[PDB]
């Protein structure tokens, strides 16, 4: 009964699998130039890895420190995290949205697009924002605002021009008075007047430099993209 | 003492457990119309596997160890079957090594991670990514891709941006042209008499039966002026520079 | 022989390590007032859990014989005890390598064995420099994985109305030059001096009526914007993805 009482208990090499091949199941830890006692695995097999000197190579009963035949690099052998410690690291299904660049019509199992469907948060088409409890804009998981495009606007001052408006060069039209348009201006002939003197009237001493009354226009913008170069992902989620 | 020497390796069959019920463990490749020996665990007992043409149910099987019956003990494995206590072998899962889930995970501290959840319940062993315990400061941050050759970008931690701004610009600077006309101005009071001073005198449209005044005419021309540049200052309203965003925290595992 | 062998078996102990100390391997679940029996993993040893009413402390008994609750020195918080996931369970919850970007905030020079920079290499996306936006298969902007758009600036354009600009040439103001008629230089505009005329009446002549309020023909103006900062409040993180 004892070569059944041993087949039994051999199958238990086979759940070093579960490591991975040369994983090292446990101690092999590096003191200084020397590698402590421990435990390895290595192609269906659970082997005691007996330390000492570091040779970088190893080989295979126990395993211990070697170079040469049959030489294995100690570098392929790799050291694990725990279950317990992967179980710490994994977050509740359902609060945990995650990045996808692979194909959206193939989305793995227990996993979905974050849509609003089934308690997921609808992320579609939205850059993430961090969370700040200080800030009423982000003081609560689900807050929105922003928009995809914007238009500028804004306001013009009121401004005035300033025109002259000369005193000479009305050029003159037909002759002596003799008669005058009614309410056509009236200029000098260049020419003194003949046995009369005038004093009603005089050459006009100035030119008139006039500011116009105020005026400003109206802005219209042009609408334009308030997006920070973007690069699309789809945001999706382990249900179960 | 062979009671609790059984007893003893027996314990070993729990750490199927580890990965679950109906895992294979080892082996079990599909190759073709072939799936190879393996090692699974069903049921809180890790097992022998063998293999040959897939089919669709497996079964424990309690065969005698002699494999010839020509002219009894017992032994115990998992292979492809069908009946009463068979199952269904889609349920049997293949696994990712632990050595390849410990290369999937980044070092601690290392990787913010989106979250959704109660913020007032962030799981044992993470916090948000709020500047303490060496952590970055998230909080109400749009995240940028690194990037080396970029000096907005290159170093993790490097900030800017603004969430509100204000557009601004200038305006070119014009003149408009004006015609002064010579005719128009119609007239007030009588003949002179008298007209104020430095008021523009014009014309009655009367002929006087009189000695023709030789000093005066009518103006020729209507005058066509440019006048002095102009421009505008522009004062722009403020806008938000956000982007449509969804508000989500920023939790990290520091241990 | 019932030592080298008892040996051989022993070395199984140690795969209790890859569930990890103080692990619950299997059982030992809360069943109302009660815990269930199992099996966990203490100090390099695989033990046989002995349940009973859910206590706050376990002991080994008789070490190398059994867990079971029991309080006192020699006793453990039953807390620092913990249930796990599966293999099966982690697998499920594992993307495919190369789908999955994540955030890393460690060193860049620094980034973990079989893992790279979302750079373009390789076959991955390069997220260098960008924003992430999500897919939404309802928009044309972000309906397939990899879409780009955005700038870092911005330019804002606009265009001013056209207005007509009024000026009011007025009649009076004019002041004077010189004296009486006399002369009057030829084309330069004739005002009144204020005094009346001495012996002649001068009836073809009249003092302006109105001011003139002229338009003149519409003008706008050019408006050049200023460039402006397209971005919000961001934080440079870098995006790394898993190959193998
Ligand atoms: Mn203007």
């Amino acid at each position: 009964t004892l070569n059944a009482m041993q087949e039994a208990y051999s199958v238990f090499n086979a759940l070093g699998e579960l490591a991975g091949n040369k994983a090292i199941i446990k101690g092999c830890v590096v003191s200084g130039s020397t590698t402590t006692d421990g435990v390895v695995y290595i192609n269906g097999e659970v082997f005691k890895f007996v330390g000492g000197q570091t040779q970088s190579r190893v080989k295979i009963r126990y395993v211990t420190f070697a170079s040469g035949t049959g030489s294995i690099s100690w570098a392929e052998f790799a050291k694990l995290t725990t279950l317990r410690e992967l179980s710490r690291r994994l977050l509740p299904a359902g609060t945990n949205p995650q990045l996808y660049s692979g194909s959206v019509n193939n989305i793995p199992s227990g996993w979905q697009l974050c849509d609003g469907t089934n308690g997921t948060e609808n992320l579609k088409g939205s850059f993430i924002v961090g969370y700040d409890p200080n800030d009423s804009d982000y003081n609560a998981i689900g807050k929105v605002g922003g928009t995809k495009k914007v238009t500028p606007s804004g306001n013009l001052d009121s401004r005035s021009i300033n025109v002259t408006v000369p005193r000479d060069g009305w050029s003159t039209f037909g002759s002596g008075l003799g008669a005058v348009k009614s309410g056509r201006i009236v200029v000098g002939s260049g020419q003194q007047e003949n046995s009369e003197y005038l004093e009603s009237l005089r050459a006009s001493g100035i030119d008139r430099t006039l500011t116009s009354t105020p005026h400003s226009h109206t802005f219209t913008g042009n609408q334009q993209d308030n997006r920070a170069p973007y690069y699309t992902l789809a945001y999706i989620i382990y249900i179960g």
